[PDB]
């Protein structure tokens, strides 16, 4: 049953990385278009990141959610590791944050509420991604979010992530939990609004200032209660932020004013509206 690379005819590449490259592929025996990703084994031995790989394989083989990226089948030959992927054929939300500007509050809301959706499956399985923004956000044919990249995942019973998205305890504890997922949200939240993550700087290390400062600021225009959402997840107590055990979860994160009107029980069969 095991496929091998004589079974596909692969086609552009779709993302290029130090550890691996995601190819579009067409399986001939069924039509079907997978991403494969591909990781050369000799690289990750020599950079040590077999245990990096055989977590995100591990994790992926878990993920059974519409809103995640799912793990169809998996091969080697001698050089190479192969992961089959779903594709999603719109690529990423960051091209339509670019593409657009910002999004109207109809399309923040949907979307959030995706991502929020998304994160309570991920987090009740006891997972953080870790490296959550909106490039490893994908779309699918039907607009529905799809995330990916689950290389730097972590699993609870040491990285540091995407710098405009990194949680400040990953800047003064070296910790990682399911609050830095949520920290991460809330600049995610305030780029589709503004068009622009929170912090921003001329380098990593000034940005990394500007995190444990809380130094950002809102525009004028920016939606009442988003901001509102966004005040709550942009804490630097990681035990404070809307979402977390401590703060009893994803009911009243989902119970935010914001969200008002989603029906949470039933994103993925929604039709989702159109950015413009
Ligand atoms: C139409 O366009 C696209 C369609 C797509 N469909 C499915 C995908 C999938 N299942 N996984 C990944 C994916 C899996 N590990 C990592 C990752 O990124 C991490 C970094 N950012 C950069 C990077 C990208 C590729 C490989 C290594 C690093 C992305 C990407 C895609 C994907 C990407 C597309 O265009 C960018």
């Amino acid at each position: 049953r095991k496929k091998r690379p004589e079974d596909f005819k692969f086609g552009k590449i779709l993302g290029e990385g130090s550890f691996s490259t995601v190819v579009l592929a067409r399986e001939l025996a069924t039509s079907r278009e997978y991403a494969i990703k591909i990781l050369e084994k000799r690289h990750i031995i020599k950079e040590n990141k077999v245990p990096y790989v055989t977590r995100e394989r591990d994790v992926m083989s878990r993920l059974d959610h519409p809103f995640f990226v799912k793990l169809y089948f998996t091969f080697q030959d001698d050089e190479k590791l192969y992961f089959g992927l779903s594709y999603a054929k719109n690529g990423e939300l960051l091209k339509y944050i670019r593409k657009i500007g910002s999004f109207d509050e109809t399309c923040t809301r949907f979307y959030t509420a995706e991502i929020v959706s998304a994160l309570e499956y991920l987090h009740g399985k006891g997972i953080i991604h870790r490296d959550l923004k909106p490039e490893n956000i994908l779309l699918n044919e039907d607009m529905h979010i799809q995330i990916t990249d689950f290389g730097t995942a972590k699993v609870l019973s040491s990285f540091v992530g995407t710098a405009q998205y990194v949680s400040p305890e990953l800047l003064t504890e070296k910790s990682a939990c399911k609050s830095s997922d949520l920290w991460a949200l809330g600049c995610i939240i305030y780029q589709l609004v503004a068009g622009l993550p929170p912090f921003r700087a001329g380098n990593e290390y000034l940005i990394f200032q500007k995190i444990i400062k809380l130094e950002y600021d809102f525009p004028e225009k920016f939606f009442p209660k988003a901001r509102d959402l966004v005040e709550k997840l942009l804490v630097l107590d990681a035990t404070k932020r809307l979402g977390c055990e401590e703060m009893e979860g994803y009911g009243p994160l989902k119970a935010h004013p914001f969200f008002e009107s989603v029906t949470w029980e039933n994103l993925h069969q929604q039709t989702p509206p159109k950015l413009t």
